[PDB]
């Protein structure tokens, strides 16, 4: 007679068939060897088990043989067609989401129907996982000298992370929070990458910081173990919070500067790259997403309506000005990449790249837009320094209309033609 074993991902808390279930989850379904419940030695044999005998440290001992591995439909992963036998059930990293996942059980099959009228071939069973919630990010500017985080400055992220609660008498995996920082960052400064829980610092000990390349770009992961890790279960709905700081280094060519990051219930050995993505993968919880808009001017210089050429050049920087066209009050000049002033090249040409001009992201939890510019004058605007020989500098500044909004994701650009006159 052949059996089934149908697996309900539910989740909750055991105290349960009344709990949601969860499509996505994924098992891996094994056959405990050399046991044969039909006979008083099996049956004495399987009530001796231990279940670290069977599957210790996160992978399958000898004592077992895989038999299928599988998705929850509807709720409910099917294994069909089974021989009669004991069978390890164990719930696998990489479902649809990350989850605290339920830990191995043993079923068997047949089963005698609980009432005692008959077997049971097609068999039920009930296990717990608990959510992750998505972990919040934001950017924040950390040096208010210059408003926002335009390139040739530093842009600070925050990643809340909430520890959700977990079965009663369990202990977390692992504990992994990594970030893919987007390519046109540099290295993360070790000095200001920051770990707290529920608002403390943790010890230097328990929590492993690391960075590593994964093609272009650095991934940071933070890293719980230890104390910290193994007592993790009694800070639950409490916030880890990991910041750091990185370079601006050059403007992304859409013009999105865009950055998530993932929590993984678990502690790999191999270094994790959270956006990979095969069926195999470790799947982590990704965050609430940040992206910020970055904008460049072009100045098209021309004298009495030609091309300047070899022996004509003008100068100019970039500022912030109110309604009416004056300069904001103690405006400094704009610096681009270490620049604060732009001169127009033979061709007329001088481009004024990598200005951010604010950022999209998750606020008392909807999506925003904030102008990183806001509070400072309504526009930036150009103020020529320096022309050529026998013409007039122009005595406003020349507003030019860049700004971005919860819906921009290209370049945002603005060109700006200048007739320098006689
Ligand atoms: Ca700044
Ligand atoms: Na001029």
């Amino acid at each position: 007679e052949r059996t089934s074993i149908a697996v309900h991902a539910l989740m909750g808390l055991p105290t349960s068939i009344g709990l949601p279930k969860v499509d996505g989850m994924s098992f891996t379904l094994y056959r405990v060897n050399e046991i044969d419940l039909t006979t008083q030695a099996g049956w004495d044999a399987a009530s001796k088990i231990k279940l670290e005998e069977l599957y210790t440290n996160g992978h399958p001992t000898d004592k077992v043989t895989k038999v299928a591995t599988k998705k929850t439909e509807g709720g409910v992963a099917k294994f069909d067609n089974l021989t009669p036998a004991l069978y390890l059930v164990v719930q696998e990293l990489n479902g649809a989401e990350a989850v605290v996942r339920s830990q191995p059980f043993l079923v068997a099959a047949p089963q005698t129907n609980p009432t005692g009228d008959g077997w049971l071939q097609d068999v039920h069973v009930y296990p717990k996982h608990q959510a992750l919630s998505e972990p919040v990010k934001t950017a924040v500017d950390p040096d208010a000298t210059q408003p926002g985080f335009s390139v040739g400055e530093n842009v600070k992220y925050r990643v809340a992370t909430k520890i959700p609660e977990i079965a009663s008498n369990t202990k977390f995996e692992g504990f992994t929070v990594a970030d893919k920082l987007p390519a046109e960052l540099g290295k993360p400064d070790t000095n200001k990458i920051t770990v707290t829980l529920g608002g403390k610092p943790i010890n230097s000990t328990d929590v492993s910081v690391q960075t590593y390349q994964v093609g272009d770009r650095t991934v940071l992961s933070v890293q719980l173990a230890g104390a910290t890790l193994q007592s993790l279960d009694q800070h639950k709905d409490q916030e880890l919070v990991v910041e750091f700081e990185a370079p601006v280094t050059k403007q992304p060519e859409n013009g999105q500067l865009d950055n998530q990051a993932w929590v993984l219930p678990s502690n790999p050995t191999a270094q994790w790259d959270p956006e990979e993505s095969g069926d195999a993968a470790l799947r982590g919880m990704p965050s609430s997403r940040v992206s910020s808009k970055f904008g460049q001017i072009t100045i098209e210089k021309s004298f009495d309506g030609n091309t300047p050429g070899a022996d004509r050049t003008a100068t100019f920087q970039l500022h912030r000005c109110e309604a009416d066209g004056s300069l904001v009050k103690s405006d400094p000049p704009i610096s681009l990449d270490g620049k604060q002033e732009f001169v127009t090249g033979q061709d007329g040409k001088a481009v004024l790249s990598g200005i951010h001009l604010g950022t999209l992201q998750l606020e008392s939890n909807v999506m925003k837009y904030t102008d990183a510019w806001a509070g400072k004058g309504t526009e930036f605007c150009l103020v020529e320094t320096a022309t050529a020989s026998g013409y007039e500098l122009l005595p406003k500044p020349v507003i030019v209309k860049l700004e971005a909004n919860e819906s921009t994701n290209v370049l945002v650009e603005q060109k700006v033609k200048i007739d320098n006159k006689k």
